[PDB]
């Protein structure tokens, strides 16, 4: 028999197949599994609020045409040239933008039929999708990214999306992201749509993301307690009279304002105040309480240098002196500890809220 | 009967339905309603002046031909690949950059008919719309963006576009935007066009916006708020000989004019003056009032010193030196309370004039 | 008779009508008036040296065929589906770049016919038009942005292209741009084009714009000015004995330089002087003037010392202070004087050269 | 004989010749040789983690049809414009992002066909190919690039992709890379694909890059190392009683951090440590040390003259300034010799990992 | 004669012109004179190492067939739409990147036929081409850009290009470029490619640029005269028991780092070192000259206090002082000169260098 008399007969002119009608018309709806591959994943980004994928969409129905039987085979990989004769499915994306197709010498596409009428149609296509991440913690956060497959021309009676039992979700070996941790679990779930002109079935596939706590450390956490030891440098030596002492207060909390507006740059505009912000506004709290315990000091030097100038102003030099010397030790002994205790309120309570989160 | 024979008997070659043709045609205008769905509302931007949005269009309107009566059903679901053999109506945005359309793995195409001839057209397009948004008041403000669908080529007396009377815009579920949040009242109303050529028809739709005051005050509000604070410093303490009140004023108003010229970033240029410049431009003022009123002491304490060293000299001595004092103490008081009532006017003036421009 | 028999007589098969040959071939140039209407004008920007504009191109022309004169109306209003079937004109912009069409949900086209043969042709378009604008004068200017209309393939002899003697180009009403005034004056000439091949037809339209004072002054004049005054704070006040005074003249230096630097960022670099730069450049002279200023004074000071440790050295002192006192008071009285004569005259000669650029 | 005739005979009408059926059907799988040329390297960048290229893809393969043995030659330079009528093979990159096609005047392609039917297929093609580097050693680094080819619709019983024996990959001469050196080694070997659906060949080229340092060196190495010997300076010759001291060691660590910040501004967020992160550590380390070492040295100086002002008090002033002054000559000799041994260390090992590394 | 009748039997299916088969097949090879016309010249960048600019290329041969000699004049002015039904030559350029086409109203192109048979092909391309700049003296220097036509699929035994003998290259009237003067130059030279598949003919066009000193005066090197004229002001005045001298000194290294960083911004990296970085770091080592200059006169006060405090003491006290004394008078007149010598030696050898070079 040749190849070509036959693949005419089958859907060709000859053939009554008219690719504009559903197979099973008039009856039940064509089951459709659909199982994707992910070659590869990139660009999660905040401000736009989504993100970068290339996937190997892979559905199969059923159809009672195509049926040959006459071929002592199982199944022929044919062109991917006639796809245009046959009755595609449509399928679109819900938070979907962009989604072009890929043509590189030839255009990515293939055909399966089996001798029972089971067809396999593999497209490969980069979706731009759109995730709606909550930065409630922004330095330790999971984020949880939503694929969605819905059918915009058939209602629930017909074309029936279902997933595959076994293997529904593969990943490509050796796949990294630079920023995020991939969680291994991708539960799927099926939410249907329902609007005025009709309700049109969906499938629902759920990824789970996990930063990394590596670089934002670094970036961030490190060098503000670099300047909060720097702040503490004027009170355990430089004495009273001291004009450089100012002069340090001031640049040291000209800096950490500028590098806390510097921080929140990448991130897009938010309404509610994120853990970084709680951090930051501690540290800016504790150098610029600094800078007013020298305001306190010199003050009391003040009065204490006034009444002298006025025996009688020895009597109160020596208490003035003291309860100066007094401010300046509690000042030193004091101001490490506290900030010590409130690191470790914030981290354990971040490193429990984390742990009930994930679960 | 077969669905092919019946399928082409409609809008073939042995029907005379000629898809050049206005249906009634020499006859009276054909109605238009026409229901928006909107998927998605994203990207509202100042610089451009304008915002992105993925609608759902949907046009019914009425043709004496397609009248089948011949299967026993009321309604067909038609395939979307003979949509270009049928007089679709011409639509096209007024206000509108781009808007393309959507083909992953299919094109997205809805078509129905009923047994009278009433036709559903269903297409998904993403649209990036311009609004001319005025930033009278920057922080607090409302924005109204139009939306504006008008007939290309027909004139009054053909293809009239009317609303839909009930459900004429829909906004999908659990829809939030990063900025803003979206006013649930959608007035519509609809404006014609006149040209020289002709009249066309047209119809708009309006959206209300309300500005989120939750990342301008962290940003902006709360820092210069302390600066003016840690300007106040000086005042209360450092004692007449001082250097440092001299650097502490000068580094105070360099962050001060920094901090405002980087406020005014995004934002694009405007001739006219918004009210983060009025709060900026009234914070730079107290604190360079500050840096003169050292200014003031210190020459007055100078002429004390040149009186002293031609007693006599005592004799001015106690007076200088008192109303030098009585500047400072003054000065320290009247200080804070003038930034109070300034503070408190702003806010309610401001507070009033957006409850009565909402209205 | 019906409607789509005279349609295909007229423009089909039947006829003898060969959409490659222009009408009245052989013979007198095809005259063809073109009208412009102006939807939008935007992105005025300089770096790219061109604009954004939305038009209605709208062009005129005579056939002596497609003369029906059969049906008892004046004019048809045919559908924009049959446009590949007749003579369109060429038309091209020259400074062009990009221009692409429009095409939501129909082509924007519009097509209609009169009894005689007058055809009126409509196309909606967005031009990127290259402006070589001049920044002589940056904050202060007027500039001339000019379309060109001509004929890429069609000699003198033919296709001669003629402006609209009535409301040649019209602007849509409520049509506002951020950053200019548009000048309703819109003076139109053509100027034809020679090359090699031969002799081209070409219309030319110029649109004036006026730049907006209202954002360069805040961000630029208003700081400038404030700058200065604080430069000047150290003479009235700050004795000779200061060390702060060299810190507050550093700093003002500094912030000055800083923020010249940042004024010409947006801008293209061109290498003519502009405006901006003289007066940056002024005021940057006084600032660094008056630290010289200190410094003189501390000289002098230093030579009143150094012979007061050589009575005979009490012999000079007094003149020595009295010449460092004369020259503070001079300092104080004359700096403001020379910078007021110096602002009246650069704001008179720039606005009588503006007056006399203008006409 | 004409060339038309001939031209149609072997691939039109006459010619059973179907373009959908792939040579050698049910028969040994059809080998293909590929070759590949690179015209331009351009674009290597680190935060999309991607480069561009612009190959010449050469593959051939061999045909038992299209065997003419008519005309008296040996091969046969045909049209670009008939390769949409024979049997083209599928080929796409895996790792691939875009990659258009060419059309400036003509498409960009060629055809050649010899007398026993092996053919030539050549087409111009842009690639942006997606490069997963390691950043673990930053400023002196080797970077593999990997180019895949494989096949997207045949298994391996069919299509296999061979490499070329002789000249498998050629580069245009004098072709250079701003920022890395091309190593001319281009080791070759294939890695089959295994999916679920079936088993895929592909053959996979690899390219190994070599920054250069100079860039970087006079960047950040070269700004460090003079700041550090700015610290120095306060040691070797300020007195112990110096304001300006403080305020040296104050600007000196500002500039420190905002350097090192601005240092990692173009790198992609890592969560490992790189190596410029720990040379500006360590150079941060060393002026901040500094700045202890006078304030130790003050504190000193402040127990002497708390002492002093309570002979008795001689007794310890002669030991204290001894130990102050011991402190000041031990710093100033030690500080350097431990920077430079530092130094040497880290060069060291750096110099001799790569070493290791490169083989 | 009617002109559809012609027109047909010219070039349609009476006539035995195949659009396949180059002219003079078996023959002589296909002479082709190039003449290209520059429209404009545009946005010359530096990172991409590429321009932009828009042609109409121009291109004759001779055909022998499309001899009509049936009308009476000499040529005739074709219809652009048949130009798919002849023999264009291929063409494309090779350090070519994008290169769309332009379809405004109507694609951009010119057909004309003379009575012999020679035709006239023109064509309107924007190409974006790869320059692969050096820039060894950064703000002096010329950069010459190469522009390529070559044949993609023939031999050099088939269409060989040549030039135009007069008017090759012509550039429009009143075209300029902000950056860059054009030269009056435009020397072409003809380089044959060899590749393993074939000998391919190509032609080269060569441009000279000579960038304006005008901006990169006023932004870089106006601005380092003046800070180290500043850095001058300490010495001549300020006396030995000075703070700020020091704070003075600081400021003004931080600035002249942080400018220097500035500078080399747009640039891309490049190992090489630039005539800017080599001014900007010998005004960076004068600057910081200078603080060493004060550091030796503190230590050497020091030295004299220190002995004073242990007349003997008296003995010492004169020629410290006039040592001290002494330095700072050299200093005063020496730091100018050297300036001078260094600037006057770096103009005449950039002067001179440039040239020789552009010779
Ligand atoms: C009796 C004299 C004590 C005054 C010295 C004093 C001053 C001071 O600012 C602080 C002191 C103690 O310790 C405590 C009270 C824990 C504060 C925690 C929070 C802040 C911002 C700083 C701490
Ligand atoms: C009798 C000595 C009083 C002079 C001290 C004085 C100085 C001064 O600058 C201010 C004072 C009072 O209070 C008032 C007058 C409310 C001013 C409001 C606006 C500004 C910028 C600052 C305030
Ligand atoms: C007799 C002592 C007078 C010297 C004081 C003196 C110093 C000085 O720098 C200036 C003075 C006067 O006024 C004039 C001369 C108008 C200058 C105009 C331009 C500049 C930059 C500053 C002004
Ligand atoms: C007996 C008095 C000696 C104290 C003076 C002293 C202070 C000091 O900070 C350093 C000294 C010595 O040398 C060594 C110990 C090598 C340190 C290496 C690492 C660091 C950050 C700095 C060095
Ligand atoms: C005898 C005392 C002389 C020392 C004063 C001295 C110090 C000094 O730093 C320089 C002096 C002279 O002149 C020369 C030697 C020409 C140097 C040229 C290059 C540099 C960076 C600065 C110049
Ligand atoms: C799809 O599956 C459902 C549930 O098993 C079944 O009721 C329906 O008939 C199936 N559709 C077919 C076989 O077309
Ligand atoms: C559209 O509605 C108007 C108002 O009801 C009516 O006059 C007109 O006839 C309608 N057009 C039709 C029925 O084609
Ligand atoms: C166009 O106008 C000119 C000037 O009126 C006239 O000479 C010419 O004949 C006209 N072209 C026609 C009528 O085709
Ligand atoms: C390809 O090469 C292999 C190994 O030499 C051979 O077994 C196979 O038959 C070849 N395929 C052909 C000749 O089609
Ligand atoms: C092209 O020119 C060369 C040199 O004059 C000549 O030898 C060749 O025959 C020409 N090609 C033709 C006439 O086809």
């Amino acid at each position: 028999m040749p190849p070509s008399e036959f693949l005419d007969k089958l859907m060709g002119k000859v053939s009554g197949y008219d690719a504009r009608i559903r197979p099973n018309f008039k009856g039940p709806p064509v089951n459709v599994t659909c199982n994707i591959f992910i070659n590869s994943f990139g660009s999660i980004a905040e401000t736009t609020m989504d993100y970068r994928v290339n996937i190997f969409l892979r559905q199969q129905w059923n159809d009672p045409r195509l049926a040959y039987s006459e071929y002592p085979d199982d199944s022929l990989d044919l062109d991917p040239s006639m796809l245009d004769s046959i009755w595609k499915p449509d399928l679109f994306f819900a938070n979907e933008k962009g989604a072009n197709f890929h043509e590189v010498t030839t255009d990515n596409k293939l055909l399966r039929i089996s001798k029972n009428g089971n067809v396999l149609y593999s497209i490969r296509i980069t979706l731009v999708l759109a995730c709606p991440m909550d930065l409630k913690n922004f330095p330790m956060d999971v984020q949880t990214c939503i694929m969605q497959l819905e059918s915009f021309g058939y209602t629930m009676n017909d074309l029936i999306f279902e997933w595959d039992e076994k293997g529904a979700v593969q990943v490509a070996d050796g796949l990294t992201l630079p920023q995020f941790i991939l969680k291994e679990e991708k539960d799927l779930r099926y939410c249907t749509k329902h609007y005025n002109t009709g309700k049109f079935t969906c499938i629902e596939a759920r990824f789970h993301l996990e930063r990394q706590m590596g670089y934002y450390l670094i970036q961030m956490y490190i060098p503000s307690l670099l300047i909060v030891i720097l702040s503490w440098v004027s009170f355990w030596i430089n004495m009273d009279a001291a004009p450089a002492r100012v002069g340090l207060g001031i640049t040291t909390v000209l800096t950490m304002t500028t590098q806390s507006s510097g921080s929140r740059a990448s991130l897009p505009k938010v309404s509610y105040v994120k853990a970084i912000d709680i951090w930051m506004a501690v540290c800016l709290l504790f150098v610029f309480s600094a800078l007013l315990e020298y305001a306190a000091v010199n003050f009391i030097a003040r009065q204490h240098k006034e009444l002298l100038r006025f025996k009688t102003v020895e009597e109160m030099r020596k208490l003035f002196i003291s309860r100066a010397k007094r401010i300046d030790t509690v000042s030193r002994v004091a101001f490490p500890l506290v900030f010590l205790i409130f690191n470790i309120f914030y981290w354990i309570t971040y490193k429990i809220i984390r742990s009930e989160d994930i679960h």
